[PDB]
């Protein structure tokens, strides 16, 4: 039976980490906080949820969060004309558009997403972070949030990532794409998975670490696991119940550590972008 | 054994192709005409080498090429000067800097190529059009052209990439991450391998589709090269004798279907691509 990477207790630790600094930060300047805002589109429950969990923590913390929630009918340039003044406002260090954009018009993405100021692109889902993370660039970006809690989790074990093998499973521009770039970057053998690989099964089994961030609930089989690996789980699937992509029971028998759903990746994505807040509010302060 | 993945003839027809689209629009525009800058720092011979060659395709093709060289003591500031100069000249439609810098200063690479307006970043190394490329936005983005023309390769022999295990071997910002982000946006299962890598054989030996981007001649050794892939290879090494590749083309040749040569290979389609490029920015600065 596998160790498991207890989530909820590592990022309560980064947490208080982060409320000492935000503490500390409001002395060492008097009248200055961190301040995020969170812009969501529509009202999607899953959006809800995250964005709440994330609220909550940066209550904890000290950071100044903001929820900016539009509606369902929102046009694309409405949605510009909060990102620009997002932008131009020098009180707020880092925001966010919480994904995906819940409208029923036809809003890009990628139009959205790159018109934040790079630096207060906590998420790290603009182009230009993103290329400076795929390119090595890694002391220069934000990094995105999930894969920064994971990066954590993997350390947590102990066990050297230079010269293993890792396995990720899903290439999505915010979990499974700049997963892969870190984990390479941090000098692991990296073989990237999605839904036109053929014999998954097998690609899996080569995994001394792997990530699964499909959406697809218990698919990742326990036998498919190389014995002794690190298994990192990112889904969160509501079912007949809260599952992961991995299927746990078996996993556990094979892994020599696992992140259980929930508790595992999840309060580490929210640690992880508290940070990122924080981080840029002191880059702020130069 | 395989068949021999000919870039010289490749890239030949893909010039042809392009010298007859810019008689067109020059046709329909007249006056109008394809302009590319090549910036060096420096005096490397390897450069000047590689520099010469694009400055002969452009030609051949039509494009206007111009070709600056500063001195092994400029400063940051000065080739700063530059770039903005071609950022700002409106009859330039794209530019590069002959990497690496050749330089006694210290010089931020990554401060000068993120300086290109990335319009005419034609050799795709901006942050940003590496970033398009690296998550899947591919269709705003300038690839890099070493990369582009190992897609072409990789095309020519009509077996899809959808589905097939690549393996890339080098992460470099010019070659092999790029070659990375190519494949996996084509669909292949992607192993990205480096000199951290242990038991690189093994992994080598995974690759329906191999791209080898090292600078150690001869260093991926044919025995581990999976029988019926295709193998592309990078290198250009010059070793004491002659040009060879990073992949022991002897013994690679006899497991291999397809096979790049060095040279004739993967170097003439990393001019053409780079020519190509510059056709299609300058096609969209008409618009
Ligand atoms: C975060 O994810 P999302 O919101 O982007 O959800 P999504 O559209 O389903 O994508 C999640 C990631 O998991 C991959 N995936 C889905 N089904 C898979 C399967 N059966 N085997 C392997 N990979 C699979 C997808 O591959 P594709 O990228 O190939 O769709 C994608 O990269
Ligand atoms: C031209 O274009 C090609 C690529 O050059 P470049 O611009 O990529 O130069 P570069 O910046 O030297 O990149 C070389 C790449 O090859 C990797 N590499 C070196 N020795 C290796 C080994 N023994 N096993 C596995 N990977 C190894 C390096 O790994 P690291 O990133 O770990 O250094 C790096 O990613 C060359 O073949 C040259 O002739
Ligand atoms: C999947 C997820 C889970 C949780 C979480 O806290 N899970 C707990 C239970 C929480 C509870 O119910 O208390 C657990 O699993 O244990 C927080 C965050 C996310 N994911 C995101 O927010 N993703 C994301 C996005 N969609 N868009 C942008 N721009 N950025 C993003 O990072
Ligand atoms: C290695 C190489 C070889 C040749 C070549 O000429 N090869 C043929 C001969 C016949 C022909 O080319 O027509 C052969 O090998 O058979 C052309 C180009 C490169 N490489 C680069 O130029 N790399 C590069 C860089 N250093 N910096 C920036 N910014 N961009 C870049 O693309």
């Amino acid at each position: 039976p596998a160790e498991i990477l207890n989530g909820k207790e590592i990022s309560a630790q980064i947490r208080a980490r982060l409320k000492n600094q935000v503490t500390q930060l409001k002395e060492q300047v008097p009248g200055f906080t961190p301040r995020l805002a969170i812009l969501q589109v529509g009202n999607r429950d899953d959006s809800n949820l995250y964005i709440n969990v994330k609220l909550k923590a940066a209550e904890e913390i000290g950071i100044k969060a903001t929820h900016i929630k539009l509606p369902r009918t929102t046009t694309e340039s409405e949605v510009m004309k909060y990102i620009t003044s997002l932008n131009e406002d020098s009180t707020v260090h880092g925001f966010l558009v919480q994904l995906p954009l819940d409208s029923e018009n036809s809003i890009n993405t990628e139009e959205v997403i790159n018109a934040i100021a790079p630096e207060k692109d906590v998420d790290g889902l603009t182009s230009i972070n993103a290329g400076r993370l795929a390119r090595g660039d890694l002391n220069d970006c934000f990094i995105p949030c999930t894969p920064k809690g994971c990066l954590e989790l993997i350390k947590e074990t102990g066990v050297p990532i230079a010269g293993r093998h890792a396995v990720v499973v899903g290439r999505s521009k915010i979990v499974g794409a700049p997963m892969h770039d870190l984990l390479l970057w941090n000098n692991a053998t990296v073989t990237t998975c999605h839904s036109k690989t053929a014999h998954l099964d097998e690609e899996v089994n080569k995994g001394d670490i792997l990530v699964v961030a499909t959406g697809q609930p218990e698919m990742v089989k326990g036998e498919w696991i190389k014995p002794g690996a690190i298994v990192i789980d990112c889904g969160i699937n509501y079912v007949p119940k809260v599952v992961g992509d991995v299927a746990y029971d078996e996993a556990k028998e094979r892994a020599s550590f696992i992140t259980p759903v929930p508790g595992g990746v999840g309060p580490m994505t929210v640690a992880m972008l508290m940070q990122s807040t924080v981080e840029s509010a002191k880059r702020f302060l130069e």
